[PDB]
């Protein structure tokens, strides 16, 4: 459970697209092919960045549907 | 305005989290009351700055989409 | 009523500045000198400017406080 | 890690976003509510990014009334 | 007065690379040659943002000197 | 954590504000007073953040005076 | 409106993608599919904004070029 | 493989300048002349920033190519 240190330490611009990233795949099924990466060390690091976005989706939804603003349909 | 035009008007940062309260709705069904906004004005221009995050969501995965580097489920 | 026109205008970091000197204002009665501001188009500038902190200060309020991630003490 | 260390960790934007909730509590009384937040080690980076925008929020207070280009009321 | 205008069109990074431009020329003489631009167009752009480095130099100065933490040596 | 690595530390919006107070420093005479600043360890990172600046203003002085669309006037 | 304000419309990221882009298109000849644009009014944008791009990969090559620090291999 | 948390120490526009110092220099020749700074720290530091690029260009050629929205001319 390192995810929130990582939301600095990938910076704002490069958390988002990581979390629209998964976005796509949840509702789509279009997902980045990572076990077409060669070396096992990017391709941990490669998933590290995507499952942020992944965690980062989730607890995006939940703060969303906190707020009255927002309602499940 | 086109949403090229808007995608350059709000910036990467506000396009990007448009786009990912977009993928926030097509997975969770949690969706942005619109309604409740009173001001008439103000409701179209929050519509503007959503629908703008629908469009970049669906151009974002068809994009992803045409690489070999994703794989479709 | 333009006030979500000059958020993207001013952008996201200089958006945030003006809203961090409305709460400046708010809590500890500190204010820019706007009056000592000698031209007349400058001074209605500058107002535009922190004007909109304030209306954005207010919406961000209303905004945290419709989340029950938020509670009024 | 010193306050001055969390800025640059956390960059301009999350740190003005920090600094703006400070604001709001300060003002509106609207609190995050760190208790609700259930793993204590997610509740504690939680709490040292919101202590930074307290901080900075009193930093920035006190340097715009050291300036003759604010007024005090 | 334009200047402040430009501000907001140019985004922080671009102003504060111009108003370093000026602090350059200001302290080595170093100056960027507008006059080897024929095309007027260019020329024109270019010197709108050279000179708005200038004018935010200035005010720049201007509000750091206002300041108890800051002195004139 | 080196000198070195200071400008990806600091980040490009920072790097810039230093640069900029620098480059109001040697032209004006307006220096930060760092004096004021009581606790020796943050005395040592405000002194590492303003001299990365002053390094960078003559680096990119040094720069800019190496490129013939520059002249020393 | 003109080509000279591109820079500040599509902003410093989106600035950069572009100048990137042509870069990739220039030594590689990997070239977005303009023709794939069916939309008269949306492929001028696109042109306008790929365009852009070229241009400043154009200006930035002969910049660097005019620096002592840069030679040509 | 150090390119990729590079990236992230980086962060976008500064790993965007190098990508395309990079595209500079494969197209014209033009190449910064790294063996002319002797502190070598220095020349460590310009040299992993300046292969950062090197790499982000064959990367970012790679993935662009992977889709239908690019062609090889
Ligand atoms: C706009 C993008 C978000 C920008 C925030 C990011 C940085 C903030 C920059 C500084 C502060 C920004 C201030 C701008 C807030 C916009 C206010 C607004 O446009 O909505 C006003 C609307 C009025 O409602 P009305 O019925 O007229 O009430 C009258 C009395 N006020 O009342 C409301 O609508 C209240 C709720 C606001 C809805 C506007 C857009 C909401 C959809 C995006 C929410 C995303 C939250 C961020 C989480 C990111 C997670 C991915
Ligand atoms: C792992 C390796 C990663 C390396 C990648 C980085 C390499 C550096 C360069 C990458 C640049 C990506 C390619 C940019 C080419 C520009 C193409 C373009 O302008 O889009 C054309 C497209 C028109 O398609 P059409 O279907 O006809 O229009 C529908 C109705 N308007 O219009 C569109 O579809 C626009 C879609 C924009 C949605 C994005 C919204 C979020 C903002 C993301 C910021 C970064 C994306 C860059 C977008 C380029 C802007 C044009
Ligand atoms: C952190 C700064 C905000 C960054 C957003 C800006 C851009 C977003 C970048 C991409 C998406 C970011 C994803 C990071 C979200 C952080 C999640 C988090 O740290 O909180 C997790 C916490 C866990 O609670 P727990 O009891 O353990 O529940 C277990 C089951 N999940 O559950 C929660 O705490 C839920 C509420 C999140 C609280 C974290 C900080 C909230 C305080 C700032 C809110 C400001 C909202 C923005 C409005 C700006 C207006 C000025
Ligand atoms: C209208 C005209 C406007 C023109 C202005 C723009 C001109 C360009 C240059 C402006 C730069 C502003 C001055 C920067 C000088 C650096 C001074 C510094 O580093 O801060 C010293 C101060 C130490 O004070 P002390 O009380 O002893 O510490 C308390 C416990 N730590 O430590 C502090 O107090 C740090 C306070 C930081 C709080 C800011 C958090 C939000 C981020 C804002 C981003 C911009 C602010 C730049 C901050 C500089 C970083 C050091
Ligand atoms: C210029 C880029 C330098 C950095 C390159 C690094 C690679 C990545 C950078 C890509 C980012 C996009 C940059 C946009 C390029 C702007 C093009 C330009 O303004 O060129 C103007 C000028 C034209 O000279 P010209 O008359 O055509 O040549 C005579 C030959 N017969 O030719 C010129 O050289 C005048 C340039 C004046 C700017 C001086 C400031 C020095 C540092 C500027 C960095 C940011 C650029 C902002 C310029 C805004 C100008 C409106
Ligand atoms: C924090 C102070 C709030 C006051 C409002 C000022 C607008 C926000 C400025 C934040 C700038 C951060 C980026 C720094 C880049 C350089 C910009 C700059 O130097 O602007 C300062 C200048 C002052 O403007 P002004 O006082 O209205 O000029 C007429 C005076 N008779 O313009
Ligand atoms: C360099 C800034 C240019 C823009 C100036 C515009 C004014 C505002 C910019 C201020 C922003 C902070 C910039 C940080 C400065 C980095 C200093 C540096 O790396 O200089 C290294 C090199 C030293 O050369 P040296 O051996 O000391 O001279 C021999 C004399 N006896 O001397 C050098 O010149 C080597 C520089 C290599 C970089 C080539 C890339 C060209 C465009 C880079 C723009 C962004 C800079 C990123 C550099 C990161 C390097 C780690
Ligand atoms: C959208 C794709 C999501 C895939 C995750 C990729 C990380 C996010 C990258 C977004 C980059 C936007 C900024 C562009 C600046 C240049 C950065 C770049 O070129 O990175 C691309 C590169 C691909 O990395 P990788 O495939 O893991 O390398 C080993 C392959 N066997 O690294």
């Amino acid at each position: 459970m390192p995810f929130l240190s990582r939301l600095f330490h990938y910076g704002v611009d490069l958390a988002l697209v990581s979390t629209c990233v998964a976005g796509i795949r949840r509702s789509s099924g279009i997902s980045f092919e990572v076990e077409k990466i060669h070396n096992e060390d990017v391709k941990t690091a490669v998933e590290k960045y995507l499952n942020f976005g992944e965690w980062a989706f989730d607890q995006s939804s939940a703060f969303l549907g906190s707020s009255t603003w927002f309602k499940k349909v």
